[PDB]
C-alpha cells in the first residue's frame, strides 16, 4: 500500500485519475531583430489567453470555492493585463532582441525578486502571485496542453505529481474524492482545502504517479493516512462498510 501524510481524515472510495501534463520547454534564445515585432504579436496573443484562462478558473473558483478563491484570481488577471507588466516584457524583447519567453521570465522573475527581497511576508504573496502568472503567460506561449480533470463529472481521486491551490481551485467540489501527490510541497493546503470540501486526503506518497494510473480503482484512507490501488474484493468490502460507518 502506499502511505503519506494524512491531509484530510475520511474514507472515499471510487475512481483515480492521474494529471498529464505537457513538458514545458521555454526558449530563452536571442532572435534575430526582425523577429521583435513577431514575439510582441505573439505575447499579446498569449496575453489574450492568459486572460481566457485565469478568468475561466476564477469562474470555477467562485463556485466551487467562493470568492475566497476568486479574489485571488482577480488579482491574477490584473497582474496579465497589468499595462506595467505588459510593457515591460515587449520592452524588453525589442531591448535585448530576445524571445517573449526570454522577456516574460526576467521580467516576472526581476519584479517578483524585487517585492522578496523587501522581506515583506505581504509582497511575498504577492511574488508568488506574479510569478504564476508569469509561468502559464509562457506556457500559453509554448502552447502547454495538460489533462482537463476539473471537467470531469464523476467524484474521482485526484493524483498528480505537484499540484498548486492555483490548480486544485478549479477542481468541483462533488467531483473529488480526495488528494494525493508525490511531493509535500504543498502539504498544508491540501489539508485545509480537502478538509473544507469535507473530504478524505493523503498527500506525499511519493511516487503515486507511478502505482496510480488513470481509471484505477483507489481507496482514500485518511484515518491511517495510505492509499490503496487495486484493492482486494474483501478490502473493498471492509472499507466500504467503514465509510458508510463514518459518512452516514
Amino acid at each position: 500500500m502506499l502511505k503519506g501524510v494524512a491531509a484530510s481524515p475520511g474514507i472515499a472510495i471510487g475512481k483515480a485519475f492521474l494529471y498529464t501534463k505537457e513538458k514545458v520547454t521555454i526558449n530563452v534564445e536571442k532572435i534575430e531583430e526582425s523577429k521583435v515585432e513577431e514575439e510582441i504579436a505573439k505575447f499579446r496573443k498569449a496575453l489574450e489567453v492568459t486572460q481566457e484562462e485565469i478568468e475561466k478558473i476564477k469562474e470555477k473558483a467562485l463556485k466551487e470555492f467562493g470568492k475566497e478563491k476568486a479574489e485571488i484570481f482577480e488579482a491574477h488577471l490584473m497582474l496579465a493585463s497589468d499595462p506595467e507588466l505588459i510593457e515591460g516584457v515587449e520592452n524588453m524583447i525589442k531591448t535585448e532582441l530576445v524571445t517573449a519567453d526570454n522577456a516574460v521570465n526576467k521580467v516576472i522573475e526581476q519584479n517578483a525578486s524585487v517585492m522578496e527581497s523587501l522581506n515583506d511576508e505581504y509582497l511575498k504573496e504577492r511574488a508568488v502571485d506574479l510569478r504564476d502568472v508569469g509561468n502559464r503567460i509562457i506556457e500559453n506561449l509554448l502552447g502547454v496542453k495538460s489533462v482537463n480533470l476539473s471537467d470531469l463529472e464523476e467524484e474521482v481521486v485526484v493524483i498528480a505529481r505537484d499540484l498548486t491551490p492555483s490548480d486544485t481551485a478549479t477542481m468541483k467540489k462533488e467531483m473529488v474524492l480526495g488528494f494525493a501527490t508525490d511531493v509535500g510541497g504543498r502539504t498544508s493546503h491540501t489539508a485545509i482545502m480537502a478538509r473544507s470540501l469535507e473530504i478524505p486526503a493523503v498527500v506525499g506518497l511519493g511516487n503515486v504517479t507511478s502505482q496510480v494510473k488513470a481509471g484505477d480503482l483507489v481507496i482514500v484512507d485518511g484515518l491511517e493516512g495510505i492509499v490503496i490501488v487495486n484493492p482486494d474484493e474483501k478490502t473493498v468490502e471492509d472499507y466500504k462498510s467503514k465509510k458508510e460507518s463514518y459518512e452516514k
